[PDB]
């Protein structure tokens, strides 16, 4: 039916049907009469994956003949969602599957639905990681993403009385059509032992051994017959392994736990062993994986111009010291020609600056689980030092605050430290991020090593986030433009000369109603919840962090509330104020939000004098599926952390490109966008980071906000009293007592410019075609933010390839 | 190239080549440059389960149109083994695969070497329960084997220094393509609890819930298109399932260790919670799916018309208080109703009478674990003992011997009784072993239900145990008298009127050294080890036991190693005597007679004076695939138990009917054996079961055959003083002190009737001719032991259902 979702021809719908029931009655031993939507959406997987396979074939042939450099995106974290749609999206199968079921009988749309989302990520850094694999695909480029295959994903999220339960999330249940187990390249990986010194050099030995198993995902690129692989490790016991009998034979979990499930803290750290064992495991079966594959091409010199190593945050900075350990230890490398290798080969990307997200390990933990890691660090650790003295001698302190090892009551490696010593080149992730990297958390490393530090700012895939989450506008962007944005965002600058077409305003409105109808619908079936379509979409969707101030958009909420009470006949632009997000398991505060939240809920919805004037709905179970539905719905996108903690943010651009306004502080790439956008076209307010600095030497007291504002004091006496909570009526003290005393993220400092900006965004709300040109000129100007455009810059300015976008043949 | 492998026409040559390179590309992803071995096996499995598949499915939807009465075989146990062969052959598919493959130039035999043996069970029980499901298929009946599929199977038995060692079975390592995962009639299992009572009747409640998610593996007739189904319970955990965080996650381990790994005790109990476990969670599932099954066909009455249950010994005991929880407490039939229709319903099997088999369960275990269950059996009891009570007013003595309950320090439920009291049918299996639960270990029981008891002798398949194992004995045969024996067992009687012809007899011996050849051939390759392939091959293979008696057999090796060391240049008949067979990892005793077996092949084999006269060698890792290599090889067939100690054996039958001899004493199954070929046609010599009674009665005092025989005395002497352990003297006193003081088994009572009876076998191979018309002799009058024949007789006199050999369309 529409034009960006392939050809139907006659042929091909033809060939998918016939394989379509083939797979039924062989791979799924079922007949037509018993079989469940669940088998008719596996029938339909098992068909479009059949069209990957030569393409996938070809290609890892084709990169063997070739040989190209290797690109190796090493990261814990690959957060994928569905994979069906997508796979249709890249091979251009969408219309003819869509054709093929219908002549079955059988709605395409609703078999999807039925795939699970693979999860196996916490949220913005998982995502890009994703992202990524999509546009080196897309960009030809010979890429490998590596991980672990976790048995349980990002727990399932219920609300019960308005609190976070947690379950676990079974995605394996019924089996994973996309994965092609491949246990013929098991690999043995290494815990525990000790060193023992030979004539011959160090030797670790007594270790236990724990196998990786590699599980490989077909990743398609856009269009060009190009197939890379994500390989992603399992852990499984070895035979012999510990083997009175039963016991032992059962005792084989407490190796095969290291691959059960992914830690769920996002942008925090916990120095449990578990979580460093997983971060061994994925780095030792990957390094030896990419040795053998350099090694069928004596000589390592060659080893920088055949391999980059990307590390994904410092989740994987063991690369360093093992990439060490297999020079010198087993290949006899000497030192110094191994750690030219070892830098030329490794690259790092920093995603935070909050200080309690930053690995730091304990000593007593490195040496019982990786004793001669220990040994190596030290000696980089020695030998980096050195250099620090002979560029600034007698700069004692600079000595202590560069060590790879923190003194203190319990000794350290920081891991961050490790990362700059060994790499050859380190970004941040959005340009303020990146500044704020050469200007603060390390002004030291830069000052050594200013060639090292570069920025390259976020981008995610307009495959998923526009022509598969939102086909309606890609198509009436198509039936200006043409198609070949879809690989080159750029071009939707083109859209600045429709910004006075009256039809071209009718559509983008008529696309975004659309959505807001089909979402609405959405809410009412899966979760019996009635909203208002006519209202303005106020969405803001993201994990549960204290930085990213959900607690701010509460205020505001609770403010319209008190409003609306004051004077209950005027009139006030109707909001569905929708947020959503996980709170980590044990971050109690978080917790509570979500708590106050669907309390705001149960005051607010439920009075009758408010009317369908403002709704507010905590969107459970967020995750990249319910990202595909809410964004292209949204209006108003909230981009709300206090200025100087989010690194980047890549949420905002999704909804940039969806057709929402943003209402955001000058954080992460917010500042980009705008930059892009026009400041006039963008909704920003509050602190810049220089006034969060400024207000961080004479003091933050929120006593003084709310002894100025009026309208602040009366919400912080409801919370108190219990107007939200009426059975415990001290329910929010935590919330309460952490605003007024204990806030690190200065809420009050923000909420009467926060409060402004939001009757800015009403008054236009209340003019159509004003708003239209307004989403007009986001959407028009988010070319930058795709992530064809970050890896191309990657590729070109960290990894030394260049990106083609030529197809390989079909 | 032989024509019992079935016909290999053009076209399906072609077809099977096509889908060989099909399933390679698409399933396995994978060229032809890249493919090992493993992948070639796969490609070759995944087109031949294509063949299964349309006849599964409409074997299936037969069974639901015309609704026969359904067998449900339940077994903790099913000795699969290998399954490519079997398939081929029972779909006359063996020429055109080795056809398809040798033009692909590949090595069918090669391919079928890389299948694990499926090794969920232990010896003969498991094993008849695979021989009963090929019989069932190729019967025509509705029959459904029901078992739990094990993570880790038998495990594999190494030697080191002459000791086995335990190697985890990980035989789905590399996935099983054999098995069809159904996740959708997974069926929740309950556990622990505790019982309320109401005005409405009990109620079981607050239990563990663990889910049972079946898989199912197809059973295909021999040439019938008849496809049938064992399905297997795995344990998973529930979602909500403990649900810091991360440990409720990684203890998820403790409910799907349920189903992780086989007990791996032959012929002995031992009481486990895991164990208890276990066989509640296969009665439990299976219970439930036979009644939703037959809930689409209020009335409880048609089900015993509708459906058997078949308990392989008490190991699924459960079933019987299970399905009085099941018509009682949620059916709400009164107690007496539901009493009837279980009866009805169930059939017992018992397979030993060694008491320290038998399974008796504490009750403080079956409290916890089970707490209504146990108050079930206690009503059972009840209204037993009062029936018992009124036929035998007055014997108090009846009373406390056949309660269900075991009164001693630990209070009991003795299994076996429950099912006897709960069953229309009890079956010993073998006549002897029938006749002994009449006469001694069940004779109350059978005072009271004289019309329960039955005998049903076991038989094996002549699908694996004969075509396919032994494909040119196979083909001589059929030269001779026609194809149809293979479901007719009976038909090889026929075989008489060939005994004294002279083409005949040369091809019937032709074969026996084709095969010897081809065994001595995979000793030299697989194990590094030298045979004489024109001496005579002594086996004994099975598990490792006191009453099996392999420490009899070591007796004799030994003494022919005395003799030829007395009078070194005499002639003796060359043997190749090998032994086989794993122990129970804490059964100490069998792991030293292995331990003694290979250290007399130490002495032995290492001896010049010897020569190639005598060699010993012990069979590592004995398993179903195994017997199908030696079983054809063998000349000589040990079945050597004490009187009255082997329920039936079945090994004794795959002998008989693959060329070999059979010394042996009047045990088990032998009786029947020697009575179909004649008493002349069998080396029978020892104790009959009134010998060893006698011997009983008077005491057994090992002491006088030491005294009387002087070779035994010589043997024991050596065995001593470290003839056979030059290092540890003193390793064997063990064994020493057990045959000394301790024998349960009566070696010393045989020995020297067995030494006389091995004169007589050696005298009889010196004459080829006379050996192979007695050959002849057995092979021919091995009809009987077909297990056709046992399932046909099971079908009339305990299930009710007429078996047929009517082909369903293809
Ligand atoms: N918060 C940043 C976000 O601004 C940025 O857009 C995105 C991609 O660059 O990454 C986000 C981010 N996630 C994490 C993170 C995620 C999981 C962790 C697990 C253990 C220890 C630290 C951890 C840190 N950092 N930055
Ligand atoms: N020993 C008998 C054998 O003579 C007979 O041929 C065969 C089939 O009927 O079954 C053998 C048998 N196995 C067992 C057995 C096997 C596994 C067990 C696990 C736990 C407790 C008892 C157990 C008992 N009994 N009889
Ligand atoms: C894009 C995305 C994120 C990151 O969102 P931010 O607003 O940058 O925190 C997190 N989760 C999901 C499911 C996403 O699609
Ligand atoms: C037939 C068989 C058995 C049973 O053998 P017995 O001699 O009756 O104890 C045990 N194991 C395997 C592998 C078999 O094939």
């Amino acid at each position: 039916q529409i034009s960006v979702r392939g050809l139907a021809g006659v042929e091909n719908v033809t060939e998918l049907k016939k394989n379509f029931n083939r797979h039924l009655h062989f791979t799924l031993v079922k007949d037509r009469n018993v079989a469940t939507p669940r088998d008719y959406y596996f029938a339909l997987a098992h068909t479009v994956r059949d069209h990957l396979v030569g393409r996938w074939i070809r290609t890892q042939q084709h990169y063997y003949e070739k040989d190209p450099k290797r690109i190796y995106y090493l990261s814990l974290e690959f957060y994928m969602g569905r994979t069906l749609q997508n796979t249709m999206v890249n091979l251009a199968l969408e219309n003819a599957c869509d054709e093929a079921t219908y002549q079955l009988g059988l709605d395409m749309e609703e078999l999807e639905e039925i795939e699970e989302d693979a999860g196996l990520g916490n949220g913005g850094l998982g995502r890009l990681a994703a992202c990524f694999l999509d546009s080196m695909a897309t960009l030809g480029l010979a890429a490998y993403g590596y991980g672990i295959r976790y048995e349980f994903g990002i727990f399932n999220q219920k609300i019960c009385g308005g609190w976070q339960m947690e379950e676990a999330d079974d995605w394996l249940r019924y089996g994973n059509p996309w994965e092609k187990a491949r246990p013929e390249f098991t690999l043995p990986v290494h815990f525990y032992g000790r060193v023992e010194h030979t004539s011959q050099g160090a030797k670790w030995v007594d270790t236990q051994v724990v196998l990786a198993m590699p599980y490989d995902t077909p990743v398609p690129g856009y269009r060009n017959n190009v197939v890379n692989t994500m390989r992603l490790w399992s852990a499984k016991a070895p035979n012999d392994f510990n083997l009175g009998y039963i016991q032992a034979v059962l005792d084989r979990n407490l190796a095969e736990n290291i691959s059960r499930v992914l830690y769920p803290n996002d942008n925090f750290f916990e120095g449990k062993e578990l979580r460093l064992k997983q971060e061994y495991f994925v780095v030792a079966a990957t390094l030896q994986d990419i040795i053998r594959r350099f090694k069928s091409s004596t000589n390592f010199d060659a080893f920088p111009d055949k391999v980059a190593i990307q590390l994904n945050d410092t989740h994987p900075s063991l690369a360093i010291p093992e990439l060490m350990r297999v020079l010198v230890d087993l290949e006899r490398l000497d030192w110094d020609k191994a750690w030219e290798v070892t830098v030329k080969t490794c690259a790092y990307t920093n995603h935070t600056v909050l200080p309690e997200a930053l690995e730091r390990w304990p000593v007593h933990l490195l040496e019982t689980l990786l004793p001669r890691h220990l040994q190596i660090i030290y000696e980089i650790n020695q030998r980096f030092l050195n250099r620090v003295a002979a560029a600034f001698p007698g700069d004692v302190d600079r000595l202590r605050r560069m060590s790879l090892v923190e003194e203190g009551a319990v000794k350290r490696i920081n891991m961050a430290h490790l990362c700059i010593a060994g790499s050859h080149a380190v970004n941040g992730v959005a340009r303020i991020h990146s500044e704020i990297l050469k200007k603060t958390i390390f002004k030291d490393f830069y000052e050594l090593e200013p060639h090292k530090f570069q920025n390259k700012t976020n981008g995610i895939t307009p495959r998923r986030w526009l022509v598969l989450c939102n086909p309606g506008l890609a198509e009436i962007i198509a039936e200006r433009i043409g198609e070949e944005y879809i690989s080159d965002l750029d071009q939707l600058r083109k859209l600045l000369s429709y910004v006075d077409d009256e039809a071209f305003i009718r559509d983008v409105a008529k696309v975004k109603q659309e959505n807001k109808l089909k979402f609405a619908a959405y809410l009412e079936r899966e979760y019996k919840v009635h909203i208002n379509p006519n209202s303005l979409f106020d969405v803001q969707v993201k994990r549960i962090h204290e930085y990213k101030r959900q607690l701010l958009n509460c205020l505001h909420v609770i403010t319209l509330y008190n409003r609306i009470k004051k004077e209950p006949n005027k009139f006030v632009v109707p909001r569905t104020v929708m947020i959503g997000g996980k709170a980590a398991p044990g971050y109690h505060m978080a917790k509570m939000i979500i708590k106050l939240i669907t309390a705001i809920g149960d005051v607010v919805n439920h009075d009758p004098v408010v009317g369908d004037r403002l709704r507010v709905i905590f969107l459970e179970n967020y995750r990249v599926s319910l990202a595909e539905k809410v964004i292209p719905a949204a209006d108003l996108s909230e981009q709300i952390s206090t200025a100087g903690t989010e690194a980047s943010g890549t949420g905002n651009m999704k909804f940039m490109l969806n057709g929402a306004l943003t209402i955001g502080t000058m954080d992460g790439a917010n500042v980009e966008m705008a930059e892009e956008a026009g400041e006039e076209n963008f909704f920003i307010f509050g602190m810049r980071v220089e006034d969060v600095d400024r207000l961080d030497q004479r003091g933050y007291n929120a006593q003084e906000y709310y002894d100025r504002i009026p309208e602040l004091r009366q919400i912080i006496e409801q919370l108190s009293s219990g107007f939200f909570s009426p059975k415990q009526p001290d329910l929010f003290k935590d919330i309460v007592n952490m605003l007024m005393h204990h806030d690190r993220f200065k809420v009050f400092a923000d909420y009467e410019e926060y409060v402004k900006c939001q009757e800015r965004v009403s008054a236009l709300y209340k003019n159509p075609r004003e708003w239209t040109r307004m989403v007009i000129r986001n959407i028009a100007t988010s070319g930058k933010f795709s992530s064809d455009r970050t890896i191309a810059q990657y590729a070109r300015e960290i990894w030394g390839v260049e990106p083609s976008r030529q197809r390989l043949p079909a």
